């Protein structure tokens, strides 16, 4: 509350560390569904169904231009990628499996780096 603060957690390396995680996600062999924004002209249903599209290139540009206020807003966008993928793709599809794999990979790096 006013003039009553918990001890200051060091957040000075968060930007660098999120960038490192994102690099690892970009280079994963199952990243291909997620590297670029879904083409809303060429994929029926996507525009109407997926209210907030997100992809790794969009996260990378937000990250690089100071559009994440803190590491939690970064994780929310990464999770959005996978949540969108589950909304639009069957679990038993190459893309649906890719998204599960990537979400697992992310969540481990996230816990190991920050928790």
């Amino acid at each position: 509350s006013m003039s009553v603060k918990k001890p200051k957690r060091d957040d000075s390396k968060d930007l660098a560390l999120c960038s490192m995680i994102l690099t690892e996600m970009e280079t994963h062999e199952d990243a291909w569904p997620f590297l670029l924004p879904v083409n809303l002209k060429l994929v029926p249903g996507y525009k109407k169904v997926i209210k907030k599209p997100m992809d790794f290139s969009t996260i990378r540009e937000k990250l690089s231009s100071g559009q994440y206020p803190n590491l939690e807003t970064f994780a929310l966008d990464v999770r959005l990628v996978f949540d969108n993928c589950e909304t639009f793709n069957e679990d038993d599809s190459d893309i649906g499996r890719a998204g599960h794999n990537m979400r697992k990979y992310f969540e481990k790096k996230w816990t190991d780096t920050f928790k």
